[PDB]
């Protein structure tokens, strides 16, 4: 009866992998679980080269006939970045479910145990296939493309204000609500098998008195892309625009996102750079880095931003 | 009979295709108040700068000192209204209403929001019950505190929200409904005296994200910044590279303030990390309070206390 | 060639003044004529609080007929905000077409300063005429948002941004004259729905009873005595029932009335609980639950079949 | 000196015990969070032990009188009330109107039973005790503390059937939050409550009867008749939109008013303002939801049946 699920641990407040498994032995009634310790770091230290390797490992795991799904334990701070990277790069319809905890395993009313039990339920459910990469936490199933950590510190921090959840887990039952209307996983062009490094992309904030010199510094340190976390709908001050023009003059791809938290940065013929659609800055950086593995053609990169 | 309101125009999409053109388009405002328009500036708010917001604050302070001004409405772009409004929230030494207003659609647009926004803002500014509430941002039938309200969406009419703090009030059916008073210091109780000042200590904002680079901290230090606000991962969590950058800044006397990129909530104290914490201030609000904090002191404990009280 | 869109008007504040015919709404936003070849048809002209099942049934049947024509590519239905979620979910279950069906409404009357209706209607016509809008289920378009009829609800008495689906989000948004589609609903609707209402002229009676401290058994008695076929309970919490409500429900079940337990809370799942009477409404709110229950009772009174509809529609 | 906090237990899922991790007395709640001893000197008192869907006005009245008695004592600094989540908003708003003290009254609840994996009640209870015992918490009105949030009784509502984060005040936010063992107070409510409320229920043992009727397509007039015949003193209408009323509902309302029943138009929508409309029967609920509006109406009817006086209470409380 039971699905074969690998729990691949990377670190996080949620935390070895076998302690997490033995600490929530109820997972063993939902799936035949095998723990693998991939890494053990706080997610604020997760790096692209490690995420690239995580993607390659999960691709290897899901190519096996004896693996039905993977649960990846991770820190909450950057789970949206790791999850979106896998969303673009894992070429399987078998479920990939990131899980995390906002309270440490030792805290009163720690959320990790239930989050993990939910994540294993989701990863093992046959109805979970072909949905894109998911983040499960606090009874919710979020798409990697939409979900984001919206609050510094609360248990219900992961939300997608405009897109909602793919599903919810209540009373030990999964309720699937939406399928994302975007490309991912088995329909994505972002194959990264045997890449070993990724194009450098920095994120610069927009705000009153924002300085041009941060652009100059990024250019000088060899960035290939800049994601702008812009005022409003990717609006730019005279200083930012001077900086973006310098970047473009020097061969950098400029992507205008928003610092607001939500919503669409629309095309604008009268401003430099590309536009991020509804990708926030963290997600935009991940798609831009992957885009630059394939192309430097701004029309092609822009169309990825509208479709992924 | 009527309240005397000054409409001080700074620019923004609310005036997008003069202040008297905005007034003449909403002649209904004249039944709520005796309005006078003044054109302070005309710029998109992405170009608003501290030096200009200083002048704005000084002008509004001057106006509110006058018997013949009951309140001020400030028309502004949406993109950085939260920054301008929080600056005035900290520096305007009057209990008379100061109401920032804006529009997400240009004045020419089908179902443009500016006309009703402006009428609501004039109602709020003239209402006797509006006194002593701190600076306000009025848009889309909502009254937001300058300390909590933020532009949460790039493009929608209902973008201004304070998810955890709610609205001070709402305007429905031509009546104001006051819900909350902010439990923070502001306006007449503020220490932030900016009379005589013409510029402000330099503070930049650096983002937190996977692979964030140390060299941006170096660049900021080299350019003479007095403060760095960090728009951190999670609860102001810092990578190894960020910590290195922050330790370099602290050694050079830069005040480092850890906020969050998430959008909401509390960055709690953590003695094992560098720098101060931003309480519930988002990075744009944190920059504004940190610049004003540095007009009084560089002492980290004093600044941290401002951050827990303003 | 522009899409051919019928604008079917039913009333609402969108046509209110401080009433207006469909051609006036159209002519107040002449931009709609650049997006589509529009034909206005006045179906009704009432406030939506007065919209009734028998009329919604006729609306559905008319829209079904229209969308079977080769010269109609989609329909926009102007309606009051107050019960648009009920009309829209009814059509979502009963219109057997993939062509777009887009309800639109306005929170401010047409005469109001910064009236919302003009942009709402333009957006609605854009949505209805886009080929990418096909096969999505019935939609409610307002305030730059495209809500599924199955999830969207009026969440605020009085604001422009009242239509939200907190847990399910929007199907799409309309920004800068462009449609951004985000989600497809994972539920049955329209061309995959079993709820055929061709030929019908009336629907089984279903009332909604509220749950709250001191809630009285006598409202159950009254509904039962008046011949209701179903009772939707707008329950405390997750369809929780007081001793009085349980007494009332057991009376109803004795008389063959189908009891459906929803929630007054506004959102989320009422889970199965074999210890309590009645069926459970999944994530359907009470207004939506009533619409699905009325239609279910046209086909079955088997509680298991009804329960499965509530988990799949 | 630590504050003296009474934990007054009334039931709820916070005190629930299921078969497995996928009824309880107060001292069991207290003993599962021994950390509470460092925040306060706590004493447990068992007021009731029921599911909150069974809480009744007559018992809520007794609860308020007990809390009033407790807070009059010098040796009581604050009270925490453990309760079911389903009608906590009703009991809390009742006390918010009738507790004549500035000392903290903090309702607390839990969405998962005590036996559940990652049960929320232990931390909810600790946070409620911290809030009740903090000197900064006085004079804030009655509070509901759950999931790191401090909600005013006047605004807070259960918005979701089943999630941990269900308690929200979408338009009014939280009074405060509790993060890292520290309280952050954000707002003071701009409404009358507690020591400034006219609603004294010291002598009473019951309240005027008020029922709630829903608004929806095809809503039936006969439920108005039924209510009137069962002796209601008020009807709260959970109306369509902004308290909009069908022709059937208007006929029902008019019959109610003829019989001296006070009709209060609220909204089913979940949030926002039901504005005055002289063209419609009855009064309007301001931003009070139906459950809150019923509580205020019952208390209003202990003092007056003057619709003007009742309307003004609804704009001020
Ligand atoms: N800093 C932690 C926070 C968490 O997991 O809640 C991490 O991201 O590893
Ligand atoms: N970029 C404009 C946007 C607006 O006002 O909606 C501004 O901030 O001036
Ligand atoms: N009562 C009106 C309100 C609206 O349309 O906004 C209706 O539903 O017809
Ligand atoms: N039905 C329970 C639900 C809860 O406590 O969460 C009660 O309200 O007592």
């Amino acid at each position: 009866k039971l699905p074969n699920i690998v729990i691949l641990a990377t670190g996080g407040t949620i935390a070895g992998v076998d302690t997490l498994i033995n600490a929530v032995p109820e997972v063993k009634k939902l799936a035949n679980v095998k723990g693998e310790q991939f890494s053990n770091m706080a997610s604020e230290n997760m790096t692209g080269d490690v995420v690239l390797k995580l993607s390659q490992r999960v691709n290897e795991l899901l190519a096996r006939d004896d693996v039905d799904g993977v649960v990846i334990t991770h820190g909450t701070d950057t789970v949206e970045e790791s999850a979106y990277f896998l969303h673009l790069t894992v070429k399987s319809d078998k479920p990939v479910v990131f899980v995390a905890a906002m309270r440490p395993a030792t805290a009163i009313s720690a959320d990790g145990p239930m989050n993990l039990l939910e994540a294993v339920r989701v990863a093992g459910d046959k109805q979970s296939r072909g949905r894109g990469v998911m983040v499960v936490i606090n009874d919710r199933i979020g798409s990697a493309r939409y979900i984001t950590k919206t609050n510094a510190s609360t248990l219900d921090t992961f939300r997608a204000n405009e897109e909602g959840y793919l599903g919810v887990i209540i009373g030990n039952r999964i309720y699937y609500q939406n399928r994302i209307d975007k490309l991912h996983t088995t329909r994505s062009v972002f194959d990264v098998r045997g890449l070993t490094s990724l194009p450098k992309v920095d994120i610069l904030y927009g705000y009153q008195d924002d300085p041009e010199y941060l652009y100059d510094a990024a250019i000088q340190h060899g960035v290939k892309g800049i994601v702008y976390a812009g005022m409003g709908a990717g609006s730019v001050s005279v200083r930012g625009i001077a900086g973006m023009r310098k970047a473009l003059e020097k061969g950098v791809v400029v992507m205008r996102s928003t610092r607001t938290g939500n919503g669409i940065v629309p095309p604008d013929e009268e401003l430099p750079g590309l536009v991020s659609d509804s990708l926030n800055p963290a997600h935009a950086r991940i798609l831009l880095m992957l885009a630059l593995t394939r192309t430097s053609d701004p029309k092609v990169i822009q169309e990825y931003f509208h479709t992924y």
